[PDB]
């Protein structure tokens, strides 16, 4: 048992144990376009000799509060094979690759959890939340408030690529959650939109100047239509495009996987038209150095001025100064008077959980109940955070 | 078809409508209790002669953020009968009701929705959201940091009155959205309690000295156990009732509805085990009178003082200054800078929705994002807004 | 095994074979309205001592087209104990029954079928077609042209007993399958329209002068109405009553058993939402005297007089001549023209299927088309047949 | 937005506007067979530039009552865009085609409805019913009357073209409702006898003399065969048939759309085991010329001549002579006997709805009961109407 980066002799045995762990994973080319975006150095292999664990992570750019872009090590491809489980495989992953993502200069970490009990005790938080709307469209009628009472199109995705892409850079930039998306990833989707024999349907896409949706038929449910994707800039196209999906009127049902804050709801004369059908953590995020990231995120202008001494367990303890928008963290030992571990940090830092909810679960722990809800309203996000895609 | 007041006689024939309409309403002893919280005038009838609509409010106590119980007419028992569809007779029952409760002081009605698509266009909007949360308790571990790591008992409802009682009054005082519990609906709730052939079976208490949760196994799943109400005052409460809930160790799993900031899921080192299975509006609000309600609301200290002129349509325009948590709320003719039905109001009130949510939507128009972002932070609520008892 | 009629000392242990061999039989008080209509000598029982097996038949006024009321024999409670199958047990009983049927004078014999394989080795055809019809009532419009665009009340059904009776003798008289319903089956109707504990919800009636209409929730499924019983004597009262119906705003469905012909598709704007959920036979018929029967009936007037020369296997050969809406049917020894076993004559009788449909399965046989032609034609209803009440 | 025949350059517009409406739409050879069915001038598409809206018709030859064929516009391929619904583009194309076909001296026009609300309006009436068997095969015994109690072989599809091409020209000609299936609707149903991956299995035939079945196993139910198509010209064929489906012995069950006097039923001891499991509307009918399509279709000889003045809202009033099994219809101004809106007329037309049925929802209007028994016995088919194939 020893762990190694992979040579390129260990990528046919890392790809048996993807195929093996993986249903998505369909076989080697499965990877070309994500491992592009693998640096150098990003991949550990524990060898038994065979492949019996991998991990690595990927160079992204994250969107946080303030519109600040930080780079991101995105961790993926995490397998161990059923043959070595509690041998200590995946700490030693997990150690090894965040001393290479912390050394290598990376302020944040982030993924997508196979399940919700593995990542915490590493350190990550649930950071965005994924919210399934399942409008039945057959009764959905538009507030006379709703915008637009056609800016939008019917098209094929394949035709529109350039104006796809320039309206996601859009999006991605402006929300929290938003992740750059590189040409390899474009090239994946589209490929994706095809149909397929025995799998999925042909998807379209609706077109605005400022927003699109991609959707598609269900495989089975012929009454039920997918929007795999939808990003609108504006309220005007975000309203423009849900006119257009409540108009496939061969569907019964059209589901989307959004945030908790999508206004769709209120766009209908019946909120209770757009179920919530499931709901579930999104991406998950480790503070690799916390006052880095403290320092880049911008924070509420509505909160006047305070500071406080925040200690994250095992993370170091920090003079938290938040004025302006803006926040200073610089090392103290003077006493605490805000505790929590490494995951909370992570969960608090995009907004989408609030310092008192996790006070209630004592995950954090002061005794100044005014401190709370300073913090509570510090990191508030003005523009709720969503989403991106999954990696 | 006229519109009265009705005397005794009525009633036989309300609680024939009744019966008709309300497939919880067993017959006439269903009535009694909630029948003491009816004011004098405060049940309508039409009659075509037979009762073919009905409609009434009853005297409430309603907890506003801040800790301000503001009286309310809780509209309850509207029926129009199936021969005497779309002929204006709810239009007819509301308005005649909505004179009385305005002319005798309510500054806010309330009441729950039989379905999302009537209530708004009378001026009422969702102002509280039910969370159905689902644990797989075979699987649930408590947190490492979750409290109480035994001062709960397990006892029979009926003989616990008292204590259940007194951790109520507590609660409903503290919360936003509470409801005082009169004397009456204690009787319904521990009737309620018992074992019926053929119905419900036997519910039990978990008692705490600052909680309780009353809770049922399922008719038909015996290996569900659904929490009827859980009321909690304090975090260590809240924890030590959901550790002894997790001890049911004959059931699979474990359902309450409750509110999106329950801290539930957070004790878990599995968040993902508390699964959201339904979500769905609760309490709605009509403001009966702007003003009153506005200065009434307790506002977020975060915000500094601001000023502005909203508007409600049909409401009056009225200049709002609100600062150190309160706020002022006078008539003016100066140019509105922010404009919304009445419904919307109804909705931010108790912090449940979002300024700037609404405004995405088009349900609240204003020019100003700093504005916008204003409103957000000063109708928040600091004590997430519950759902007491329906009604 | 001997077969006798029962003494009064047989009666519970026919009881016995009841409550085990139907599910609807809850005790001896179950059998009490239905024994008064028994005659002296309608019961036969099989002793091995205990009753291994019983038959019965009441008598019966069944209406066939012309509007003539003939004297039935409605054979009922038909049981052989487990222990006591493939005996010849049913052939003894139905052998003894029938003997005593036609000497005591009755023309017609009728049953409802628990399995579709049985009564066709016994002479009985199936006479009358059960059409379930379930209507989305959440999208149902009524059409222009539909009548009534309230006459129609929502009524207890206990206090109107004596409405529910004269509507029902009035539509009994008018539609072939109609039954005289004494007054001990209204006594159980109305007992039946009692919620019970473990079992089904009140029944409410909608009364019109010339109709109504009993209807419960369903048990389980709740956005579900079940019309147990609709009579309308006019199209008028037809429509009104499915105004109402489709006025139950708290129901998703409505499902009625009903007959082919039921018109209520044709009254909404989209056909398609009066969906045929379930079809199966409804009454059987043994014609017992081929003349009398026959000679009984009223013909349609639109067919020019003809003769023929029927053979009934092991029933007779009868020459047939059919004119002015009147048949002659006299003993011949002359060639046949059509042939066909008892039980396809009782399927033909009320006019539920036609003769040419019954001779391309070969069950009626003849080398004349246009003879057919004339049989189809002659022996139709110009009121549909609809099917009363089981037994 | 403006309404146009179609260039060669609009067609892959209308290709992505069908693929976006309908499932079974796979691409552009799809509609190669379908378009030499299309005439000159049989097509419109509403541009917005792109195509936003579409229609067509067919060129088809309908078999009506008397064994008359008539031309026929077979309306398809109608579609709206989801981003153009409520802005009359539905309404604007029927009513050019409707012009077009009236113009070039088509009596009828037909069509399959997508949804049952929407044609009635634009005046088709449905004038077949589909009817679902599903048979429980395991205990299917044919009566000792059945026929054939072999003359039937399974095949291959592909082998037997020719004997399956005459089979279907003898029935189309025979059966109202039958449609000619020309040499390019042959090719795509022997291609779709194909097995596909991920989709439908091989198709089998059974193969009399005078008649055919095609077959195929369920993709999903594999113990559930679903016959595609049943012609036959004969009982014997017929029955015979039925004999090889029943000997289906790895099925439990055998499913095909029919019509509701198929005899099948009838053939079994048991007519029970031959369940109703659906019923829909099939073909629909505008009769565009109303005295022409009158005097076209054969009448029942047994109803004596009669005369009557019918009046069709908005579509002629007419002095219709009825005798000796055809019909005189001329113009006049004389009062009406009967009156009804066109859609009720296409419903009538071929047998499958009775005048007393449509005059019972007051869609006919008549104060002459006579006069509708009169209506009813003449406008009824000897030949029970069938449906060919979808359009
Ligand atoms: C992580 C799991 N996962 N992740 C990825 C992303 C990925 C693949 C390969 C590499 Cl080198 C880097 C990332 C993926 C890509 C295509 C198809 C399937 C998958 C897949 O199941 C979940
Ligand atoms: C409102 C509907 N509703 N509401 C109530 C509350 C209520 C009953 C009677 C009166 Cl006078 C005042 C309120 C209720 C009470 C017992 C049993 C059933 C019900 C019931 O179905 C829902
Ligand atoms: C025949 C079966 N069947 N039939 C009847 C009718 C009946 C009962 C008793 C006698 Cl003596 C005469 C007829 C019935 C009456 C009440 C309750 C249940 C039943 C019942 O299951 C079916
Ligand atoms: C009408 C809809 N519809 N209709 C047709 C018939 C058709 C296609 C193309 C043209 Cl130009 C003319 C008719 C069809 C043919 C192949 C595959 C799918 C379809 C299809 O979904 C239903």
């Amino acid at each position: 048992v020893t762990l190694c980066s992979p040579t390129e002799d260990d990528w046919p045995g890392m790809f048996l144990l993807a195929a093996a762990s993986f249903t998505d994973f369909i076989g080697p080319e499965s990877a070309t376009a994500w491992r592009t975006l693998v640096p150098t150095d990003g991949a550990v292999v524990v060898r038994d000799s065979e492949v019996v664990g991998m991990a690595l992570y990927m160079d992204l750019r994250l969107t946080v509060p303030g519109e600040v872009v930080l780079p991101t090590a995105g961790l993926s491809f995490v397998a161990v094979a059923p043959t070595h489980r509690r041998r200590g495989l995946l700490r030693a992953m997990c150690a090894e690759l965040h001393r290479r993502i912390a050394d290598s200069g990376y302020p944040v970490a982030a993924l997508h959890a196979s399940e919700g009990g593995i990542y915490g005790r590493f350190g990550y938080g649930p950071a965005t939340t994924l919210h399934e709307l399942t409008v039945d469209r057959r009764f959905a009628r538009f507030h006379a408030d709703a915008p637009g009472g056609s800016s939008v199109r019917l098209v094929r995705p394949t035709e529109h690529r350039g104006e796809f892409e320039a309206i996601y850079e859009r999006w991605r930039q402006q929300v929290p959650g938003g992740l750059l998306r590189p040409q390899v990833l474009w090239d994946e989707l589209l490929a994706e939109a095809k149909a397929a024999p025995g799998g999925d349907r042909e998807s379209f896409a609706l077109l605005h100047p400022d927003g699109y949706a991609l959707y598609r038929v269900d495989r089975t449910d012929l009454k039920l239509a997918r929007v795999s994707e939808l990003r609108a800039v504006t309220a005007d196209a975000h309203c423009a495009l849900w006119r257009a999906l409540i108009g496939l009127d061969s569907m019964e049902r059209i589901s989307i996987i959004t945030h908790p804050q999508d206004p769709l709801p209120h766009l209908l004369t019946d909120t209770r038209l757009a179920r919530t059908t499931w709901r579930q953590d999104g991406l998950w995020l480790r503070i690799m150095n916390v006052p880095a990231a403290l320092e880049a995120r911008g924070y509420a202008h509505e909160v006047g001025e305070f500071s406080t001494v925040l200690e994250v367990s095992d993370g170091g303890r920090f003079a938290l100064k938040i004025g302006d928008g803006r926040a200073r963290c610089t090392p103290t030992d003077a006493a605490a008077e805000i505790e929590m571990d490494r995951d909370v940090l992570g969960s608090l830092y995009l907004g989408a959980h609030r310092a008192s909810t996790l006070a209630a679960a004592n995950r954090l722990r002061t005794k100044d109940s005014q401190l709370l809800r300073r913090l509570d309203a510090a990191f508030a996000s003005d523009v709720p955070v969503q989403t991106a895609f999954e990696f």
